[PDB]
């Protein structure tokens, strides 16, 4: 079990941005978390292929 | 110092033809000579690539 001060520990947010080059993206939050979300196309596979990252 | 008639060097120049599938077709100008930019996402190596050529 863990008693901590709410300063005592420190989390830090930087959500990506959007290249020019990304044919899709958006937005989503996560717990009050701004998320990126990326969309790319492989045509060798022929899948799409998606990501979220912060 | 080179001192050359008008007919003595002959430049070529050809803007290429931007594609169907390259996402961003911006088109610039360096010294009156047209530029292709282009901009893919290689999701592979999660980064941008930009290339401006003629």
């Amino acid at each position: 079990a863990y008693l901590w001060h709410r300063t005592a520990f420190i989390l830090a947010y930087r959500t990506p941005v959007v290249p020019e080059g990304a044919k899709a993206g958006a937005s989503f939050s996560a717990n009050g978390v701004a998320l990126r979300w990326l969309a790319d196309y492989d045509y060798s596979q022929l899948g799409d292929r998606t990501l979220l990252d912060v």
